[PDB]
């Protein structure tokens, strides 16, 4: 909610960045920085009732009062039939990030069947990192 | 959530970053910073009544007050069929990442089938650091 | 929740970097830095009532006030069938990170059959660190 960044290369508060055939010479930087930060974050004053039935007086008759389902789910149920009858892969791979039929999955569930939920509830996903480098 | 970043390189507050046939000569760097962070964050008051029935009095019938389900739930469930008369692979790799018909699967279930939950629930998922480096 | 990080180098909090072929001379840095964090978090005050039923008084009936069922799950179900006459590889690998036919699973499960949680749950999932570095 707050402050949330993808940031290619650099993240600063004061940056200096001098380079490439550079002259950088008698220079006077002076710097007086007042950077306070005051978080009052997700204060929560919550008061709640929650009842399927309060009261019953008497000869009084209550059924089926919540009925949640049948429920039928399926997630990430994909499909990939292969039928060759004659295959010639060739490959020549220099300096290279290369993924051939792979399957990358991330499931995240996080209050899935309550009946109920007081507070905080956080999910966070920061993918892979794949490099390559060659002189 | 405060403060959640991908940063692709570097993270500082104060960065000097002097490079590539730089001349950096006779330089006053003067600093006076106030950079103090206050957090008051998920701070919860939290009074709950929670009852399926809070007061029956008498005779009363109560029946089937809350059902969940039936309930059928299936995640991850793909499928990769391969039928195949003949397969020639030539692979050369050089200085390569590389993945072949890999399979990668992350599940995170936090509070999955629950009555009731009271306070904080956090799933956090940073995946892989990989790379390959050549001279 | 607070401060979350991926980053892909590196983090300070005063950095100073000096490279390829440069003269850093005669420079006067001067630093007071106040840097005070101070955290209140997750802060929890909670009165909780859970009650299936709190008050019967008298002749009264209750039957399955509460069901949580049936319930079938599954997860991490998925097929890889291979059928092949004839096969073929030729691989050849130089100062690569290879992975083939590779099946990597993380499963992480904290709260799923409960009636009742009070406080904090939390799943953190760091993965694999893997490299190659070649002369």
């Amino acid at each position: 909610s707050i402050d949330v960044k993808y940031i290619g290369v650099k993240s600063a508060y004061v940056s200096y960045d001098v380079q490439k055939r550079t002259i950088y010479l008698n220079i006077t930087n002076t710097l007086n920085i007042t950077n306070n930060n005051y978080y009052s974050v997700e204060v929560e004053n919550i008061t709640a009732q929650v009842q399927f039935s309060k009261t019953v007086i008497g000869k009084a008759r209550l059924n089926n009062i919540s009925i949640i389902g049948p429920l039928d789910m399926k997630q990430i149920d994909y499909t990939v039939p292969t039928v060759i009858a004659e295959e010639m892969s060739y490959m020549y791979d220099f300096c290279t990030l290369i993924s051939i039929k792979v399957h990358n999955i991330v499931l995240m569930m996080q209050v899935t069947v309550t009946t109920t939920y007081f507070g905080h509830s956080e999910q966070i996903s920061q993918e892979r990192y794949q490099y390559v480098d060659c002189g």
